[PDB]
DNA sequence: TTTTTT
């Protein structure tokens, strides 16, 4: 356990302690996470996270493309209508699926901002090291959060990387331009 | 417990650990489960979950067909009226009984899909992997939800794999999908 | 403990362990309940919970008969009006007392079915295993729930086993479902 | 520990253990609680709880009589306008202070009844074991509740054991039977 | 921790246990809370609370004399317009600031009585043991509540131990208390 | 160990405890947190909070000026149009944006006073320690309320420190404050 | 954490 802290407080936690020291992590699993969170070494983030937004009527393979995006080993699916990010003890595809506006708008913005973040799970907090958020929906992206219920709708628009609509029941087409309020 | 951790590392199932070495699994059960979560060898889902829907007036014998279907030992009779799936911890009949829509719409769509999902318990989250869901009702699925308060109701009918009915005081005659609505 | 776990895995009931060696159940009590949940030997229900309904104006001795139906060591008196089956860790008799309709309709339909059920306790889940639900009321089962606001009022009546009624200020006489809407 | 388990399982609730071997109750406290709840010997109430109402205009030394009815070690003064019984853990005499009608009717009946009951606390449940409910009030029991919203007001008066009143005299005089409805 | 228990059962305050024993409170911090809560001996109010109503038009240092009452540290400041006494943790001075009547009339009649009470906090209840309730206001105690809405009605104007007005922009003159209804 | 408490009682911060002695912070972390939360008095406030009102015609670069008052990383941007200061931890710029009269009058008068206050989130309370409140509005502070509904009625302007205005497309001019009702 | 709380 003396060596356990030494390995823990280098980088890349807790995945590498659990890989390297399996026995000592069966015990103290709450405490290693608390020590790491207390110190300023939770592997923070400085990269603008990519946001891909998909729109199309159901049955048009919205989520199929999200599944076929990166390796399934390194993919997380946000369970909807639930503000708990349990299961994020790996990382870095995050596919919030089948959206209808069920997240607090400010937090949704915070996930799409550039600053570091720490989401909360059942039994502590976990750093949010995302690189591509595939926000998959079925409706127009504007309607998710009403303009009266939001201080500024354009703030959400600013951090979108790319957007995809659906064509006349044949093709997935990429939306390019200012058909709606652009960024 | 080093043997127990190694025999968890490759098998990746707490059920096996509890079968082999109960004593260690009794003393440190949060630790083993969290180690399994962090090491990434969890059990995601990549298969379509069949949704057999039974409809009939009460007393006709809907639920006895669910209670005899797969095995008395591998069916999880879902606790009703609430979003808690406690005690589930693996496997693969999930029988939501006596349903009339008392589950959130988006979550009911998400239970009946091919892509992964973590489901919520009193203490944390247990991954969802169901090879077949049996839904028992008194109304037809056309009126489980408000057809106006739901954006696109075709996205539920598209997931049901078989809609079994009750005919005029004779038997449970399986209906054929795609006739009255999609299936 | 090494023997206590052995008893637990094959008795299938934490009550047994709690009575044999309490001292090794005072410690490691979460562990045993989680081994029992994982191993699958947690006890389900597959029998029919025969439901007795008692009616009569107040003070006529409804509750006394309910306390004289089984040993007080086993009768679990349901807490009123608040849908929390706390204090239940089993055994046969359940006396929901002084009933007037303070339970959701589907829960009253589903307690009395023959198939497994899990009830909520205050921060957990308890499996339901009763063999007799003595409902005690001042009103006939008609006046528990309004007919219009109920999918089918005949569903509850099918599950009532016996109906004892107080008449003519002498003594309560068992009914046979003739005058009442029969079962 | 087996001494603590002796004093617990043989007879009583956690209070007796707390009074006998505190150093064995600062440790193992959650597990003694679960052993008690699973053993089944958690003290029910099988007796009749006397109900002494006190009526008098504000300032007549109403509550002085209640605080002098029994030793302050065994008086639980219920907080007002709540359904919560927090902190109770068994306190023989229960003085509902200045009670103008802020408790549900059937719940007030069940407190004054003579058969088991488990009252609710913030995040748990506690078995009711009172023996003398002193209902200090301002009006006669005929003004606590209205006959419109009540099945039958006699159903409460049947349980008021004694009834002290204040009239135009410095003494408090008991009520011999009922000039109003009989108790 | 033998000394810690004997010190806790006498002083009845966890803060004292921590200060007189840091090391053995870092471990067994939950157990000491449960031992205190179950054993009894919790410090309950058995004295009279000394109400000091401070009244005058705004800007005259109503709050200045409120915080002047020693100490600046041991003075709970009641949250405005609210029900929950959150975080109170045991003080001796309670300064309800800038009152209008927001606390229910009966709750204010009960805060100033001479008997134990249990206030509500968001997640539990905390015993209320206060020796002076500085009710800063802007009106006299006559017009805090409507003349007819109060049913008692002379039960607040009994317990007002002190009173201070503010005269014509000169100084805070202690009201003699005789002109109004007596205190 | 023992020296952890020695280094905690002379720091007042857990961060240094983790830095110098992490090995005994991986264990016992819950108890150091409770010890700090129970031995150190909650942080009150005694400092007049500056209230810089920003007013102008809509869209005049008000929000950028608001963020430019101090560091955005320690700036709140209170969720508008409700009464839940979702913690935010104490963050000592407070920018209430687009205020147009929706907080209660006395609550706003209290938020800008020299004496402690505790705003409430959902499921708890957070101490309110703000060195600056930035009320960004649309129209004059006298139109936020009418003098009929507000029986103070000029008590807010004492609390306003300064005023920032936008003249006819020149700049965000800082108000004299000497023409209108004084500051 | 869930419960409570909203
Ligand atoms: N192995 C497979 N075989 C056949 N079809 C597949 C397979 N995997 C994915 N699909 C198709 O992917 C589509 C996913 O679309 P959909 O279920 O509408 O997404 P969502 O429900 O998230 O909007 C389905 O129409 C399904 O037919
Ligand atoms: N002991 C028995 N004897 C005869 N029939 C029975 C018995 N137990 C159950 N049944 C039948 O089994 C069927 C299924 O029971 P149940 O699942 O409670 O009804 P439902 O199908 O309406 O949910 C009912 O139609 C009932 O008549
Ligand atoms: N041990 C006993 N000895 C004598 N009489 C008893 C005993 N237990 C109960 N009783 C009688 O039984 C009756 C039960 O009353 P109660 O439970 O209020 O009826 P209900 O709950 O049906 O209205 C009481 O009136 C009481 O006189
Ligand atoms: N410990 C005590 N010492 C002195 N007097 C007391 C004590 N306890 C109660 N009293 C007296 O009892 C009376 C109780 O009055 P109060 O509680 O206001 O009315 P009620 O009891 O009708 O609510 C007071 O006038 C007080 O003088
Ligand atoms: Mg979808
Ligand atoms: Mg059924
Ligand atoms: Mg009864
Ligand atoms: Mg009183």
């Amino acid at each position: 356990l003396s060596t356990a802290v030494s390995t823990l407080l280098e980088s890349g936690s807790l995945v590498t302690v659990a890989e390297q020291h399996p026995v000592t992590f069966v015990r103290n699993f709450r405490g290693l996470a608390e020590l790491l969170k207390v110190s300023g070494k939770m592997q923070k983030r400085d990269w603008k996270t990519n946001v891909h937004v998909i729109v199309g009527p159901p049955g048009c393979g919205k989520s199929k493309w999200a599944a076929n995006f990166a390796d399934p080993e390194t993919t997380y699916w946000k369970p909807p209508r639930n503000k708990w990010w349990d299961g994020y003890h790996g990382e870095e595809v995050v596919v919030i699926d089948d959206f209808y506006g069920w997240l607090p708008w400010d937090d949704l913005l915070r996930l799409c901002d550039r600053y570091p973040l720490t989401v909360e799970t059942k039994g502590g907090t976990v750093p949010f090291l995302a690189r591509s958020i595939l926000i998959t929906s079925n409706q127009t992206p504007l309607e998710w959060y009403s303009s009266t219920a939001v201080p500024a709708v354009e703030a959400l628009y600013r951090r979108i990387t790319s957007l995809v609509f659906w064509k006349n029941a044949t093709e997935q087409s990429t939306e390019e331009g200012g058909q709606f309020v652009t960024l």
